[PDB]
């Protein structure tokens, strides 16, 4: 989606998100977190992260006591609510508005990127996964979470077609393709699974070679 059109939709959604969208995301949402826990800290016995599309900051509670998590975002009125709930955790290090296309960080500079729900949504998905493999230190991860839009006939893949033009009005993708997650060649896809609701989201680790 456009940047301005993720700033409109995200402002709409706000209010409502985490008794809605984000309530029944959140068992992967917990997985995804728990993935990240599990990996081996890095440097100093910590974990850096960078959460791309932080949201309302539903993630942020889960993230264990070595984490130390960065969280950018394109929405002030989904940033602030990550703030309000969760801005004095002490795993936490800030919360910001980036644009994922473009990120202000060094090369290697974290250990895992968490992406949930997110690159469904971005511009330009391609400089997102290429911004990805920069920041993240060779074998690092990057753990997302995304619906893909399934191939084929039948009724998922034609409500799937259906709901493609109305991006702007829902606040993602409908036909965003599991191609689009994979155009970096530095990230590796591993640990593939289907999570709810409905089996419509995908777990995918990537790897950084
Ligand atoms: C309101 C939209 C209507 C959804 C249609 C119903 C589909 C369920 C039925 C059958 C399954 C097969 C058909 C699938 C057809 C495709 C469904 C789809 O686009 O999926 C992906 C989508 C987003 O995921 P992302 O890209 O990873 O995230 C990025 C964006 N995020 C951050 C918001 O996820 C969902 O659609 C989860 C389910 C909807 C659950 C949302 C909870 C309801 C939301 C708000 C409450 C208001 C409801 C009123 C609207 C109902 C009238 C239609
Ligand atoms: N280019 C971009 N840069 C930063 N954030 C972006 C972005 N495009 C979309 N987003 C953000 O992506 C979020 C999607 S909602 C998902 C939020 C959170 N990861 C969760 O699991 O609940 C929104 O808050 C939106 O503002």
């Amino acid at each position: 989606m456009e940047i301005e059109a993720v700033e409109a939709s995200y402002r709409r959604w706000a209010p409502i998100y985490d008794r809605t969208f984000g309530a029944v995301t959140q068992r992967g949402r917990r997985e995804a977190v728990a993935r990240i826990n599990a990996i081996p800290p890095g440097r100093d016995g910590v974990t850096r992260v960078l959460e791309i599309g932080v949201g309302t900051g539903l993630a942020l509670p889960h993230y264990a006591p070595h984490i130390r998590v960065t969280g950018i975002d394109a929405s002030e009125a989904m940033l602030e609510r990550a703030r309000a709930a969760h801005g004095r955790r002490p795993t936490v290090e800030s919360l910001r508005i980036m644009d994922a296309r473009s990120l202000d960080f060094a090369d290697e500079s974290f250990d895992v990127v968490a992406a949930m729900h997110v690159l469904s949504v971005v511009p330009e998905p391609r400089r997102v996964m290429a911004e990805i493999a920069r920041v993240l230190r060779p074998g690092g991860q990057a753990v997302t979470v995304t619906h893909f839009a399934v191939e084929g006939r039948g009724a998922r893949a034609a409500l799937e077609r259906a709901m493609a033009p109305l991006a702007d009005r829902l606040g993602w993708h409908s036909d965003f393709s599991r191609a689009e997650v994979l155009s970096e060649p530095r990230l590796r896809p591993g640990e593939e699974r289907r999570l709810p609701p409905l089996r419509l989201m995908t777990l995918l680790v990537l790897h950084r070679i």
